[PDB]
């Protein structure tokens, strides 16, 4: 009866897997909310009804609906994060990876896929829970949740689109995994939550909003953080680009009413099709419909809330990549090029500079552009390359998460962060790119243990560590072994902000993680924009 | 108060003592037996009558009455193992190392000094419990036992020298921790009984006998098995020995009790001189007083015993190090030498080896001689001293503790074994004495831990993990971390019998220790004598 669990909303069967010889239990396309469909679209989500019968659970959900990366195509690089089943807005479905034998009351991990709040799906290869619940004896949930205007356009002051609604499908799982994951071998009081770049967002958001804090005990943020510059909008603006987004498809914008039927009347893909229309500036990094700062999900501003202590004090575990920026420019940015080592010239850095900080004035330009320009060699192509990328991962990862990871810290019970410079032997993306944007999740989820995929037994034994350290930290708090000869991971304090790299070489243990370049951009360049 | 203890038998006040740049408890010489003096020379200890007032327990007892090594005079590799202490009959105390602050009821460790039951002392430097309890969490207690006829002296029929009282008093202090250990943050339910040599005979003679198995949970055997076959002697054999010590003092030899009288009143130092002279061959490796196959302490012969399954059936850990043959010859076998690298000629060669086996019959030497010569190469005088070194180590240590592992682990509940082959940087002794027995002991209790005893980094890295193997065993039943990245060490099981090397290199594996050589020892001559 392994494969058949009864649960508060119903029966589910399962299907038994094979991992690296070896099986395990998955549980695979569980509903966790009414289908959001119709008269629903935009709304906040309702649970799931309880059903009659046995769900079958044996095959991954639908995606959500989303815009689709095609700039590269039949390239796996980029192909590997597009939706890999059907989408569809009836997409609020949960995936739950079990040991075998089934444990009694054990650690539980739920995934929180990332994506710019635009895209993203719980099924994608390098999210395979398998390889992790097996090899750390962990449950092992992955959850999805509404993205672009589905899950995120906020019309603030309206009930049909209040905003956040993306959000709250994320709290209605954790809400499920809550009541229902003892029924797995989950011990609900033992849930870490973890996420890369808007999943990891998600995870401060939900560390943020009272009404998550409960529904956890741990969490674990991945090159994002929840005051990232791209992760929120003003209910203003939020409002801004919701009116916007009818303006592009001849809506009446009369009333919130008159607007919202318009936009349920259209095809998923009417509304994908101009989604990027309603952005206020050229840029990149910046995505459409983001979480809103409401007054209810998130009661007061982000900086308050961090400044006075308003969030769950509890333990964390969080870090970036070494080339955070390298993503956005070769898409976005002119210059770069997948097949070529993309040296910037001037003209094309100072085009970069304006993309990348698109709501700048031209004094603010010049202080970023001063910053990062060394004016000895001011025409080497290959340093204006390397410093576009500091300028887009500083700003929108590093930069904020060193901020959060300092505010959190004055309040919370202990805090791990790593740097992430490992680049894969197997890569498929260019040299210059180097360690890129989500390019760590493969070494968290243990696809280096997996022979056929062709990475070095140095990355096996890495992935093998990170999954440790990860599951570790999820169980007790601390990454570290309780009584182990390794190097330890020292905590993040205060005072001396150490931090590690993760790599394949001996660990090294650091202070201020880019403190230089993040004073710019968390004090200086915020004061500069707010004067003139 | 931390440094004042109630026991069952008085009050006991010990002192803070510096460790590593902190501190911890130290109590030191707490009795557990009525002094073994007078007419209690050979008898059974008797229990220690409770005391009024506090017990001062900040320095070291006494030391039993033993030979004293003075083969070389002021030099340190010798005197080390001397006593350090006043020799005193009145010598049955027990040490105890508590951490600081003192555990609620934490993992205790006892240690029985080796030295051939012939000598050796628990106040030795190489045996300071301090950076073992300090740097694991552990009670550590060494205790002490009557040596040389003092404690073994076996007239077997006879109450007032009845044999094996030197195991009694071991007994005695195992009954006293179990009684007491409770009140020094020691959990009872936890000891683990630790040796070396004679020690480590000691702890085997303990699984074995009925009257002891109680009184302990685990146990590590370090260069001694109990079926050593210097370790025991027949009832028969230990009693022509204590006729022979009253026939070197013109004793009374018509009757055990004019004999013991006689024996009762001489002085200690009247007794060590003539200890040596009972032995019945010229030999090396072997000791006049020592354990009796009496049919009371052992109630079969050990080999019946271990064949049966009659012993404590419990987690063992023991090995061996690589050159143990190498004290005794430079001791006691013609052509080594403190001064030289002791090239040993034919002659010399077929001198050592009757000396090493001298039991055997010619016919016996000719097999021991033809199994270790390399006939290609007669006249190398290398050859010819490293194979007396294997001779002397495979007979006496190796191949007898190999008979006790294969045997034990028939019914044990687990058996970890290690050879040990660090050569230390530090070492006093020449080059070609190697790893010489009892030079793990500075590893297993710390002291490449201490800057001013100038080991290596590695060194002190290898003492550490040595320590933690040791501790982790006492406390859990196996020396592995539950869920650690470093290399384990293997069980050893009947079929594959693996093992680990201990050393400053990455840990290898092997399987059957020396087994060409212990078939030969083990199985074959042991046939050829009985034959012959
Ligand atoms: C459970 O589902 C297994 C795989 O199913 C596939 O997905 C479902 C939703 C259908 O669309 C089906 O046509 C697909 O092949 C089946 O192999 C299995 O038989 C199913 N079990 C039961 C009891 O229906
Ligand atoms: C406890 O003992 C400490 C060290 O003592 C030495 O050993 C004792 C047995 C005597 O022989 C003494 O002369 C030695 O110096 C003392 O320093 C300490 O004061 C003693 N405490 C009490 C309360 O007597
Ligand atoms: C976490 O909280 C516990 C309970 O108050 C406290 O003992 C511990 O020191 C805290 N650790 C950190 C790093 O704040
Ligand atoms: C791994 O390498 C082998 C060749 O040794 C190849 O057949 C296989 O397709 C590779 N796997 C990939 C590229 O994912
Ligand atoms: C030790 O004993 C326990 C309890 O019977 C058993 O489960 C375990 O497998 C045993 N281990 C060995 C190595 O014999
Ligand atoms: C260790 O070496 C120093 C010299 O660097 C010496 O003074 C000290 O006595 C040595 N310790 C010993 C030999 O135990
Ligand atoms: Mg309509
Ligand atoms: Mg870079
Ligand atoms: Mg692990
Ligand atoms: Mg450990
Ligand atoms: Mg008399
Ligand atoms: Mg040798
Ligand atoms: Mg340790
Ligand atoms: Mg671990
Ligand atoms: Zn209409
Ligand atoms: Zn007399």
């Amino acid at each position: 009866s392994e494969l058949l669990v009864n649960t508060k909303s119903g029966k589910v069967m399962g299907t038994r897997v094979p991992v690296l010889s070896s099986h395990i239990s998955a549980f695979l396309g569980i509903p966790f909310a009414e289908p959001p469909v119709g008269n629903m679209r935009f709304r906040r989500p309702e649970p799931k009804k309880p059903w009659s019968g046995v769900w079958n659970a044996s095959t991954y959900p639908n995606n959500c609906q989303q815009y689709v990366d095609e700039q590269f195509p039949g390239f796996s690089g980029s192909e590997m994060w597009n939706p890999n089943r059907e989408m569809s807005e009836d997409c609020l479905y949960l995936n739950i990876w079990v040991p075998s034998p089934r444990p009694k009351s054990t650690t539980v991990m739920v995934w929180i896929y990332g994506g710019g709040f635009y895209s993203g799906s719980s099924t994608l290869d390098v999210y395979n829970g398998k390889y992790l619940a097996y090899t750390e004896e962990v449950v092992l949930v992955s959850l999805s949740y509404r993205v672009g205007a589905f899950g995120f356009l906020a019309l603030h002051g309206s009930q049909e689109a209040p905003g956040n609604v993306g959000l709250l499908d994320q709290r209605m799982a954790l809400q499920w995994v809550h009541d229902n994951i003892q029924f797995f071998g989950g011990d609900p009081k033992t849930v870490t939550i973890f996420g890369e770049s808007a999943g990891g967002a998600s995870v401060g958001m939900h560390i943020l909003s009272p009404g998550s804090r409960d529904l956890f005990r741990r969490a674990i943020l991945q090159s994002g953080s929840p005051n990232c510059p791209w992760a929120s909008v003003s209910v203003a603006e939020g409002r801004r680009r919701a009116v916007e987004l009818g303006r592009n498809l001849n809506c009446n914008l009369n009333s919130d009413e008159e607007l919202i039927h318009c936009l349920r009347e259209k095809k998923p893909q009417e509304l994908i099709d101009v989604e990027w229309n309603v952005l206020p500036f050229d840029s990149i990094f910046r995505f459409s419909f983001v979480p809103v700062i409401d007054g209810e999900f998130f009661p007061t501003s982000l900086e308050s809330m961090l400044n006075s202590g308003n969030f769950k004090k509890t333990q964390i575990l969080l870090g970036v990549n070494k080339d955070e920026g390298s993503f956005f420019l070769l898409y976005g940015a002119p210059g770069f090029s997948k097949d070529s080592e993309s040296k910037i010239s001037r003209e094309d850095f100072m085009s970069g500079v304006k993309l990348s900080v698109p709501h700048a004035n031209d004094l603010g330009l010049d202080a970023v552009t001063l910053q990062y320009t060394d004016w000895m060699d001011d025409n080497n192509g290959i340093k204006n390359r390397d410093g576009l990328d500091d300028i887009v991962g500083d700003h929108n990862v590093i930069c904020p998460l060193m901020h959060f990871v300092n505010k959190y810290t004055k309040f919370g019970n202990g805090t791990y962060l790593y740097f992430f410079n490992h680049r894969a032997s197997n890569l498929v993306w260019p040299e210059w790119m180097g360690v890129i944007h989500g390019y760590e999740i493969e070494f968290v989820f243990g696809l280096p243990l997996v022979k056929e995929l062709n990475y070095t037994a140095e990355e096996e034994a890495l992935s093998r560590r990170i999954m440790h350290y990860w599951a570790t930290f999820a169980k007790t708090g601390n990454p570290n072994e309780p009584h182990s000869q390794e190097s330890k991971w020292p905590l993040f304090t205060t005072k001396e902000q150490k931090f590690i790299d993760l790599n394949t070489e001996p660990m090294k243990v650091h202070q201020r993680l880019r403190v230089q370049m993040c004073v710019f951009w968390n004090q200086f360049l915020p004061k500069l924009l707010n004067a003139t």
